[PDB]
């Protein structure tokens, strides 16, 4: 059962790993989003307030 | 294109995931035949050495 049991430990690394890049994508779009949110705003006050 | 960049690996992670657990319930058929593989031929060797004795 030498090559199953194999496959069965790499099925699971994979799941594990795939977990955790989704994690991260959402930590990246979290933080892209609040860039460009604090950005924009920032860019809005300073039209507003002219230079 | 930031967004769309974000969400296809957002679709590849939950993918990977669902594949990978589709692997692991394949693994588990195989060991089911490699078991029986195992239970016949073992068996049939007891029925051989039981009678040609």
């Amino acid at each position: 059962s030498s090559a199953l049991d194999k496959l069965k430990e790499f099925g699971n690394t994979l799941e594990d790993k795939a977990r955790e890049l989704i994690s991260r994508i959402k930590q990246s779009e979290l933080s892209a989003k609040m860039r460009e949110w604090f950005s924009e705003t920032f860019q809005k006050v300073k039209e507003k307030l002219k230079i």
